[PDB]
């Protein structure tokens, strides 16, 4: 399902954030501010279709928040059978991950110049 | 080989947590406790090689924490080039993920019976 | 000074918040959510020209944040001379306040119906 | 006249804080301490009749906290009718404020000398 | 000929601190109500942190200790100093029953009143090695 | 004929708890570094809260007690019970010196190692009236 509701939510969310004056200034400045970091947490919490939010400046990811329960399952689901059925302790390398993730990338501008980008996404473990 | 320092850290960390009385009782009880949830956060924060920590009871994942910066990059890395270089907006569907993640599974026991497990892992490219 | 920079900041800020899906749902629902409450705090902190932010539903003010230092002075300034110069303890009635405060009112809509409003303002103790 | 219950609460509250050793030392020192700042927040939260609390040294206001819902209404009340009834957007300049606010000023002393004061108040519409 | 000692500075700090807290309206209501409030609990922490001579603060209602805070470094040493020798000088690991402390602790007890009736008390103290 | 008593459940809980904490990488690094970290401080609080038999937890470096947490209700009573009587029954404000303490406290000491060298210790205990 790549329904428009989701597509829309992702775009509006990313856009809204991209238009915030202080978000723009922050990316420009390069200074790390934990309150901005915290600011992104609201979107994961209050918007069901947003499982991941990333705010990056031109150097890279600066702030980031994820739906910890949702994303956590991604890294567990596979190869959990052994420990659960025996009481066996072991190592397991997981190459890549299961499922798919829909993302929307939105650049961020300040005083006419691009200072970074914002990515917003939803995770899918099934398909339909 | 596969760096023993890391392998060690993962195992000790998971073991340590497995041996905590209240962690054992909690998994047995089935009740959800936010302080336990918070307890796991210390390991991500204070241990560099721990990017993911999961605590599950026999039903499934109960508590969980991730290094949000680390894991966030997983979902970005691929297809970030365009927006960064040409300043354009778009959708991009990512099937699975790039890189690899080393995990260690540790069962959890209470009064002789297994009540769940703990997974601890590090992400790589 | 009723310069456009300020006027603009107030309007954008209020508009931005009015367009947030979860802000709309929250006012509709009537449930009190402390994370929304906290959400408004970012605007006071990060935007210099915003000294006050109020979010009200149709019953009244629901969430609110103020620049505590800025607004605090309003209630002190007057009649502080005595205690400061003598060591006199006393009561003093102040009606109402000094200075002026520029505000912008923005309604909030959800599914086509108005569910409340948002007020954003800046305080002035002088004039120019 | 007023209401003595309130008058009393304001006075006790201010007095209590005045008598705290660390509050006295802090005003004397001039150093800014966020834990003291936080200390004042309890009074707004836990005491219904306290809408404003200010702690000032001889230079001026140093720490301060307000009942954000209470004080917020002051700045709204007056010109809210329009947006609420006709759903329209606009600017509105408010000269001063409506209502009245009862305050109590209490000096603060350290080693015999006055180092500041504490103001505690309640806001009223009528 | 004996010689006792009396530091009034400390004695005064303890009394003013306890009194101050006793006079707080919300402290009184809280003890009356019986409800547990973590913000009150936190409120007591300021006194340990900001007042050097206050190593212990206890707030009790008529049932018993309700809120409490201690200077963790100061009080911690009490439980170590005595049987810390072994672990510290190649012990290493062991069990030990300690009775009593030792050292001495000066306390001041202050009752708490609400609407004319006593609803509890406040104890404030300093520890001496 | 005397009769000692030995509750292994408790003895066990204390030892596993202390051991567990000793084995935490960041606990080891922290003691080595000497820097004070409030999150570590907070980390120790979980054990008091969630483990009934743990009334005291102390984490010390080679200099001394660094972090510490106590079951504030439990330990508070220690400092009250003895000269609690007068304030609770009569008036009644006063000063009181308590020499040492009543009751007994079972502790377990566990050293802490980092990169082969001992950087401190952890003490875990339960109080008995
Ligand atoms: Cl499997
Ligand atoms: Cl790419
Ligand atoms: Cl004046
Ligand atoms: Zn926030
Ligand atoms: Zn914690
Ligand atoms: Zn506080």
């Amino acid at each position: 399902y790549m329904d428009e509701d989701v597509r829309n939510t992702l775009k509006e969310t990313a856009f809204s954030i991209s238009e915030i004056p202080f978000i723009q200034e922050d990316l420009s400045n390069g200074e790390i501010n934990s309150r901005i970091q915290e600011y992104t947490k609201h979107f994961i919490e209050a918007i069901n279709d947003v499982d991941i939010i990333v705010v990056a400046d031109m150097r890279g990811v600066k702030y980031s928040h994820l739906d910890e329960k949702q994303i956590g399952q991604v890294f567990v689901n596979e190869d959990k059978k052994e420990v659960l059925t025996q009481g066996s302790s072991y190592y397991s390398l997981m190459k890549g991950s299961m499922g798919e993730t829909l993302r929307w990338f939105q650049p961020v501008m300040y005083n006419g110049k691009q200072v970074g980008f914002i990515m917003v996404g939803k995770y899918y473990n099934e398909i339909q």
